[PDB]
């Protein structure tokens, strides 16, 4: 499918069907999309929710945060399981705090250097809350693109991975980028999903070559 086209289908889906009432989408800034995406790399949707908001209210900003003591922030991750996450989280912040003023950074190698932010956690922060070009590139991204474009291969091998990143860049457009990422999001989460995905529900369904040959289960490809 033509770069355009698919741009163009998956922000017509989201305007009608998307999810835009998530509280870190509500009044978002860099330090509620940062916060909210690392809750959610090893959590459901509905499990973050109340994390996410005691979260907010004890610390209304990241220097609340960057001055509080690690164990206040452990107790406070209690059943999110992965505290490498927490550990980073507050490093993060003191970062920050120390580095920035106490403001986010606003450049991609400024958020990619914070402890527990890679490559396309960086890009999450900088399009989703201040609306720069980048392209995301996870789990849920990961399949929605292997499986319209045909990728097979494991994405841990570096190749693989450089193929999806470029077919992420070239689809992500400029205009409407946040609407563009939290869409392929919400797609991979609730219709492409990793078994019997919803095709008839899915606005790409028209051009995606693991449809039309009802091969979804060759991609992405699996460790060897
Ligand atoms: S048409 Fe089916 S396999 Fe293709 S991207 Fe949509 S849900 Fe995934």
């Amino acid at each position: 499918m033509q770069a355009s086209q698919f741009s163009a289908q998956v922000l017509d889906w989201y305007d009608k069907y998307g999810r835009k009432t998530l509280p870190w989408q509500i009044d978002k800034t860099p330090y509620k999309v940062w916060l909210s995406e690392v809750m959610l790399q090893q959590t459901q949707v509905a499990t973050v929710i109340p994390y996410f908001e005691r979260f907010m209210a004890r610390f209304p900003t990241v220097t609340d945060l960057a001055n509080a003591p690690l164990d206040e922030v452990l107790h406070l991750w209690t059943g999110l399981g992965y505290y490498a996450r927490a550990r980073n989280l507050h490093k993060a912040a003191q970062q920050v705090a120390t580095l920035h003023g106490g403001k986010f950074p606003e450049t991609f190698e400024e958020v990619a250097a914070l402890p527990g932010v890679g490559r396309s956690t960086a890009g999450a922060i900088l399009s989703l809350s201040l609306g720069k070009h980048f392209p995301i590139l996870d789990g849920n991204v990961k399949r929605v693109l292997a499986r319209c474009y045909a990728v097979s291969g494991w994405p841990g091998k570096k190749e693989v991975a450089n193929k999806l990143w470029s077919l992420s860049e070239q689809v992500t457009p400029a205009v409407g980028v946040e609407r563009f990422n939290q869409a392929m999001m919400d797609l991979g989460a609730m219709i492409c999903t990793r078994s019997k995905p919803k095709c008839s529900l899915c606005p790409l369904q028209n051009g995606c070559i693991a449809a039309a040959n009802n091969s979804w289960a060759l991609y992405p490809g699996k460790k060897p």
